């Protein structure tokens, strides 16, 4: 409630960033060991496939419905799927590829529509999902997750793609690990501090690395938990 | 006596019609406070909406992974898929409206697959998702499950509502509590007793029925299990 509960997401596509369509999954199902044996703290994984076009036999947009564990969320994902999810006090998911600015933008109407249907969502928490790379060498580290991306634009049609690549990946967590926990940890406050993270760390090639950079952070959060007041 | 587990799914449609539009999305909230609020054998939950092309301009079919908490499945949508999923030796979610007859010879696959990858799969806990309808009137239920099904079935293009529906009903939970248990029981069987179920009580509209017949089950497992000691 103060204390920040941490998840891990995939994106479902074929041959993301160059990896050959067998080896994404063995990635993939690695990203999953640790998460049984090798860590604590990652308690959910989710599944991004919402590229998609999900359309009732009316064209009729499906109601974007995050499941995590027992708890239900809602992609905030417009103005509209996202006032509506006020209404019954439902939190947000945070998209992944919206600038920090306009995906701020919407936990906003989010407070405004809280208001409006005098609902009282103080304790609702949404999950933010951000896009990890950590490579002590500021810049590899963001020329590896602009291939994760570049390729996972090829799908969607993106205007972006005329000036917008970058940001997505500004908004998006990089670089050495000190910067990664500082920059997050920091991001938590433009969400009022309101957030918890389903982050993905596929764009991380070199298993070894992706490894150390999920048991460590385990080993962080075990221990600020247990060192001072969680549980 | 190996601890069977359960969760709760939800199918995801507009317009269901007998239940009006926000008539639905009023009790899927009920379900969900029943969860949270008094149970405590529901560990996790769902939002099946197959009945999608999950295509791209490529026209792949996307890789159809469900989620259950840190755990990852693979949804039997067919006989490839599930072949593919025989590899990995991940577990597979066998669904609510293939007939029973579908549900396990696609079973069969898995195995005939799985040991032929050398893969290992004695500790692999699949999971069985069924609709469920209680009230010791064992004739209601199907009335009113018929309803929700034929509310829907339209899209999915069954083998049957051109016959009838009565295999996929027949292959769900319908009848009276007592019964309808010891059936579930008897289906666990049919599959080595290895086999979690997925169970989504949302064709019985009474909420108080709903309330009952899951606080019903909660205490009635939770009491066998921490009697012959698992919890
Ligand atoms: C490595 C690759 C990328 C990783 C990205 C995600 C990593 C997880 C983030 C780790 C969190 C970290 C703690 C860790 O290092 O052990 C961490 C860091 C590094 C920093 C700089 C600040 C953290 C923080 N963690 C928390 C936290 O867990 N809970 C919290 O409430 N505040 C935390 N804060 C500050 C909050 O803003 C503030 O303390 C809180 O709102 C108190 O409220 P008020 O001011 O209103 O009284
Ligand atoms: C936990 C499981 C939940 C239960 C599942 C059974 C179905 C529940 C249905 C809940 C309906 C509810 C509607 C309510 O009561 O008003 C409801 C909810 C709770 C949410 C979060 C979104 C709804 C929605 N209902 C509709 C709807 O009825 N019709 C519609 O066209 N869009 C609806 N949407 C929004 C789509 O996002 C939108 O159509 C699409 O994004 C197009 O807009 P744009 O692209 O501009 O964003
Ligand atoms: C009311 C709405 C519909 C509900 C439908 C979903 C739930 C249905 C209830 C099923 C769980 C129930 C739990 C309970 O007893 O409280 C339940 C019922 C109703 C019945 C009839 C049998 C249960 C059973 N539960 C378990 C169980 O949790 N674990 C187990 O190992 N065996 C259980 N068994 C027996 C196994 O089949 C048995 O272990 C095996 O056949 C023998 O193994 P071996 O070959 O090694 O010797
Ligand atoms: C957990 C994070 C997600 C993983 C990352 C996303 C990348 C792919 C992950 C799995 C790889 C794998 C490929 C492999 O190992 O060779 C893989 C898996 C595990 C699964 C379950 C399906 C794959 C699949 N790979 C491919 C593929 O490379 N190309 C393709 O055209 N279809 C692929 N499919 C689709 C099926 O083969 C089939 O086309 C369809 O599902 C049949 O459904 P229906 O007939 O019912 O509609």
């Amino acid at each position: 409630m103060n204390k920040w509960n941490y998840g891990v997401f995939f994106v479902n596509f074929y041959n993301k960033g160059q990896q050959e369509p067998s080896k994404t999954m063995n990635n993939a199902l690695e990203t999953l060991r640790i998460i049984d044996e090798d860590t604590s703290i990652y308690d959910v994984i989710n599944i991004d496939d919402h590229y998609l076009v999900k359309k009732d036999s009316e064209d009729k947009k499906l109601a974007p419905f995050i499941t995590l564990g027992e708890k239900l969320y809602v992609l905030a994902t417009s103005e509209n799927t996202v006032d509506i999810a006020a209404k019954y006090a439902l939190p947000l998911v945070f998209k992944w590829d919206d600038i920090n600015e306009e995906r701020l933008k919407l936990l906003s109407f989010y407070n405004a529509s809280a208001s409006k249907y005098n609902k009282n969502i103080d304790l609702v928490r949404h999950q933010l999902m951000l896009h990890v790379n950590v490579n002590e060498a500021e810049t590899v580290a963001k020329e590896e997750l602009k291939l994760y991306i570049e390729n996972y634009v090829a799908c969607t049609q993106p205007s972006n793609f005329n000036g917008s690549i970058d940001s997505i990946i500004q908004s998006n967590v990089t670089g050495s690990y000190k910067d990664c926990l500082s920059y997050v940890a920091n991001l938590a406050g433009k969400f009022d501090n309101t957030v918890d993270f389903l982050l993905c760390f596929e764009s991380m090639q070199d298993q070894n690395k992706k490894k150390s950079v999920m048991i460590d952070l385990n080993n962080q959060v075990i221990k600020f938990r247990q060192d001072n007041n969680l549980i």
